[PDB]
């Protein structure tokens, strides 16, 4: 436990909120219901997802090798692949818009022919749950619990669909980075961004958190279970004791209503802890006092 650091974090009061899909419109397999009352002690949470600049200081200081560098490849969205054809290990099965690209990792997130020199303030991607919790440890932080993330993401509002309210595009304007157009072939970039956006795009929510909806998925501490909500403690729920996949929240720049609207503040997803991809990052937290 390195010397605790609240740099770039806001302190949120905590208290009691209604966690879950207040509209019963979610995906049944994800267990967004029942809406259940949770009580959180005050905590800190990152204002933004972790940046390339910050994650790079972590690697410079610890020589950490990310799971995507060990496995040898990470998933890249097919429209933005920037690699020699030798490196394309072919479409991922079950979702052919994801190309397994050899050499694709956080420093070269579209493949061997890309860099992140122009994107220090973009969220870091190609980071697994292991890479995420490693960084947090080194940085004097931890990952948020799922409940901490949703409460922080709701921004002091109760029972809303999104971090800012219930209209997806208030005033007919975009305030988050997801997908527009015909997925997976055409992205019209109405929201300003094809792939990742800078961490402080648009505007923060009620608690000061930028881009909890969209941009990239965000690792949480919990194991995923679609029945945790109906069995949850009331105080500081940490998730079930074991599981198959760790929780992801927020959605990403690929989310679209046609197949995955998980940018809803109550939507949930998961993935195996050593998974990485070009739309998956994280933000840290910490206890208070
Ligand atoms: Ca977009
Ligand atoms: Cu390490
Ligand atoms: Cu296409
Ligand atoms: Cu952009
Ligand atoms: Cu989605």
């Amino acid at each position: 436990a390195r010397p605790r650091s609240t740099r770039g974090q806001v302190r949120l009061p905590g208290g009691e909120f209604a966690m879950g899909d207040a509209f019963g419109e979610g995906y049944p397999a994800d267990g967004e219901t029942p809406v259940h009352t949770v009580r959180l002690r005050p905590f800190h949470i990152d204002e933004t997802a972790v940046t390339n600049a910050r994650f790079a200081a972590f690697v410079k200081a610890t020589g950490h090798v990310t799971d995507a560098e060990r496995f040898g490849s990470s998933a890249v969205f097919h429209l933005v692949v920037a690699a020699p054809d030798a490196d394309v290990l072919g479409s991922a099965a079950g979702a052919p818009w994801w190309i397994n690209v050899r050499g694709a990792h956080w420093r070269r997130p579209e493949g061997a022919r890309s860099d992140i020199t122009g994107r220090p303030n973009h969220p870091v991607v190609h980071v697994s749950w292991n890479d995420a919790t490693a960084y947090a440890r080194w940085a004097g932080k931890r990952l948020p619990t799922e409940a901490e993330w949703e409460y922080a993401a709701r921004g002091g509002l109760a029972g809303r669909r999104y971090a800012w309210g219930d209209e997806l595009t208030p005033g007919g304007r975009w305030r988050c980075n997801i997908w527009q157009g015909r997925f997976p072939h055409v992205n019209t970039a109405e929201d300003g961004h094809l792939s990742t956006a800078p961490v402080k795009s648009y505007r923060p929510n009620g608690h000061g958190l930028w881009n909890t909806a969209g941009n990239v998925w965000e690792w949480c501490s919990d194991w995923f279970s679609p029945t945790y909500y109906a069995e949850s403690p009331t105080v500081d729920p940490h998730g079930p004791g074991t599981g198959a996949a760790r929780v992801l929240r927020g959605g990403s720049y690929l989310c679209h209503d046609s197949y995955c609207n998980r940018y809803r503040v109550a939507a949930r997803s998961s993935n195996t802890p050593d998974s990485s991809s070009g739309n998956l990052g994280f933000r840290c937290a910490n206890d208070a006092d």
